[PDB]
């Protein structure tokens, strides 16, 4: 009843990649239960960025997952309290991005505060030469663990030349809401598709859209 069929969000992010500091912000909107969302991002500080903006794209929304099959919604359940997520992405060429997030509810609008932290990206790899062309769609595996939710996934980032560079996500979602107040979910999976719908001024303004669906596997079962 506090998460409605249309909401808004407003974001703020600060961080450092191989020691280039920047800050960013956005507003956005979508449909928490149809699973859809758009965000409008401007690098407000530290731009143009000397790295490809696709490494940051997965840091800008877990309230907007469309949840099929009575799978309880760890995320919509967390409010009004909200929730935090905390990650680490290891790229398969040495780059490690650690990110820590806070989602909170203030005035019908959802609020995101994120700190990014990047190091050891290779200086003639793609992130740093900006040879990248967006993320492929991906599936995240999820499973309660220790008072929160743990997530695990590999995404593939497309490159000029045609191959991909792979990366790992390790994520933990802890409730900003004392357990008693939340049913946990089994093991399950969320499928994403995150897309870049517009950029301008060498990525100092970006528009991003995402569809997410939660479901089980459907492979039958001899068990």
């Amino acid at each position: 009843e506090l998460i409605t069929e249309n909401m808004h969000m407003k974001l703020y992010m600060e961080g450092t990649v191989n020691n280039h500091h920047f800050k960013c912000t956005s507003e956005g909107e979508g449909k928490p239960y149809e699973g859809t969302q758009t965000q409008r991002i401007k690098v407000v500080e530290g731009g143009p960025l000397p790295f490809a903006f696709d490494i940051l794209a997965t840091s800008f929304s877990h309230t907007f997952i469309n949840h099929t099959q009575g799978i309880p919604d760890f995320w919509k359940q967390s409010f009004p309290e909200g929730f935090t997520w905390e990650r680490v992405t290891t790229y398969e060429d040495g780059g490690v991005l650690t990110a820590t997030q806070d989602t909170s509810l203030q005035d019908g609008c959802l609020i995101y505060n994120v700190k990014i932290r990047g190091v050891n990206f290779p200086s003639n790899g793609p992130v740093m030469q900006k040879k990248t062309l967006g993320w492929e769609a991906h599936t995240e595996m999820l499973y309660p663990a220790d008072g929160g939710l743990e997530g695990r996934a590999d995404l593939a980032l497309k490159l000029v030349g045609g191959g991909h560079l792979i990366c790992n996500f390790k994520t933990t979602y802890r409730s900003k809401k004392p357990a008693k107040n939340l049913k946990m979910p089994g093991v399950y999976y969320v499928d994403y598709r995150l897309e870049r719908i517009k950029e301008a001024d060498k990525e100092t303004y970006v528009e991003q859209h995402e569809v997410a669906v939660a479901r089980y596997c459907d492979l039958p079962s001899k068990l």
